[PDB]
């Protein structure tokens, strides 16, 4: 039954969009052998994966997450210790805690402005998305930015272990020894917050409560790490997407200065549209069929969020780079999975929206005249996704 083309072809990485529309017309459920694995690409299929838990669990993250996190990752949690533990972490971007972080985050951004504004120009991935994506995970958590170059050179290593398929045995290895170095830099950081109750988040992990039970230190660890990892990567390409997107559309762009209030609808619709978090994994427990392809118990499927979200049965014009979509104006607008759904679905989602709104509020009122300086982006990564660079002037 050979099927000739391939997620890890070499086209494939640098415009998925022709196999996407394979995919979703002539295999939804696509068997790659190199890695024994099912690739969902349909809308209605993703959504009924990632909303039947029972049927498609999350023990394939857990194995190959285990080495570098050191310990249990929420995705590996159900139950009832899900929900007290994941409720615990969004008390991190809420409430009080969100209130205090905002005032943060504006400060961080301005402070990257400031050391690029008079030079004209500004690098929004590696200028901007590099910098600020790592201090706003490291200021939610509770960790000093004395020491940010490091915690990016490590994360990034992380971060390659858990986006990766083929990883040779160097490049494991250094994946490994950037945990070792970052477990040894937050463990003791961990002790510190144990008796200095700060009020970040690493605090709020050590108070919470499993019927009158602390969790372990190493849990929390891998709790932390968690949280860094899933904070990081995302926020950064989105905004590099966020502008691009919009200066590749002057009518859009200019709607959203005349009114600022379209931004939280331009950063869904980017969202949409360059999926930054492109696959999510699952592992069958018990006999499926999609189509007309068979699933064995402990087969991976692989959804395909990027294309799920420019699936033509789920939005009309799905290709297309619209700011004024809506509900309103059969099936013309459907909820994109850029988080995820069902269980497992992103407890930074509120927090992601109102600090990417920030962000681009301040750069549209500080940076004047913006025009883009970077005509033609080149797109990296089939796991994590984003623009190598996005640079754009200004006055
Ligand atoms: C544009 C920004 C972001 C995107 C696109 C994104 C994407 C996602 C997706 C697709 C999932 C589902 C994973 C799965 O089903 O296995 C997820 C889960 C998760 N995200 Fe995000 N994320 C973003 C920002 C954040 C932020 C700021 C945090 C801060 C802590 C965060 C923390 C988490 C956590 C802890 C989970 C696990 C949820 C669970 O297992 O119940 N993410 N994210």
């Amino acid at each position: 039954l050979k099927v000739y083309n391939s997620i890890f072809d070499q086209a494939y990485e640098i415009d998925p969009i022709p196999y996407f529309n394979f995919l979703r017309k002539h295999d939804p459920v696509h068997y790659e052998e190199s890695i024994d694995a099912y690739f969902v690409s349909k809308y209605k299929d993703v959504k009924y994966i990632l909303k039947n838990n029972d049927i498609f669990n999350t023990k394939t993250l857990a194995k190959r997450a285990e080495p570098v996190m050191k310990d249990r990752v929420l995705a590996q949690m159900s139950g009832q210790e899900h929900k007290s533990k994941k409720k615990a972490i969004l008390k991190g971007m809420t409430g009080k805690y969100l209130e205090n972080l905002m005032p943060i985050l504006e400060k961080r951004t301005n402070d990257i402005i400031n050391k690029h504004i008079e030079k004209k120009e500004i690098d929004i991935v590696n200028d901007f998305g590099k910098v600020f994506a790592v201090q706003s995970s490291m200021d939610l958590l509770g960790i000093n930015l004395e020491n940010y170059e490091k915690i990016r050179e490590w994360h990034n290593g992380i971060a390659k272990f858990i986006t990766s398929f083929n990883l040779n045995d160097e490049e494991i290895k250094y994946s490994l020894e950037c945990s070792d170095k970052l477990e040894n830099y937050l463990m003791p950081l961990i002790k510190d917050r144990k008796k200095s109750t700060k009020d970040d988040l690493i605090s709020i992990l050590l108070e919470y409560k499993n019927d009158e039970n602390s969790i372990s230190d190493t849990e929390i660890l891998a709790l932390s790490l968690n949280v860094l990892l899933a904070a990081t990567e995302p926020v950064d390409k989105t905004l590099a997407y966020l502008f691009y997107n919009l200066l590749k559309n002057p009518e859009q762009f200019e709607s959203v200065k005349n009114n600022p209030k379209l931004i939280k609808n331009a950063i869904i619709e980017t969202l949409r549209y360059n999926s930054p978090v492109q696959l999510i994994p699952r592992q069958v427990s018990k006999p499926f069929i999609f189509n007309n392809t068979e699933l064995q118990a402990g087969d991976t499927v692989i959804c395909m969020i990027g294309s799920a979200n420019r699936d033509p049965e789920a939005y009309s014009n799905p290709d297309e780079f619209n700011i004024h979509r809506s509900s309103d104006n059969f099936t013309s607008h459907s909820q994109n999975l850029s988080f995820g759904t069902g269980v497992h679905t992103c407890v930074g989602a509120s927090f992601s929206l109102i600090q990417l709104e920030m962000v681009a509020i301040l750069l549209l009122k500080r940076l004047k005249n913006i025009k883009l300086k970077t005509m033609e982006i080149t797109e990296h990564g089939i796991y994590t996704r984003g623009p190598k660079s996005m640079v754009i002037s200004f006055d």
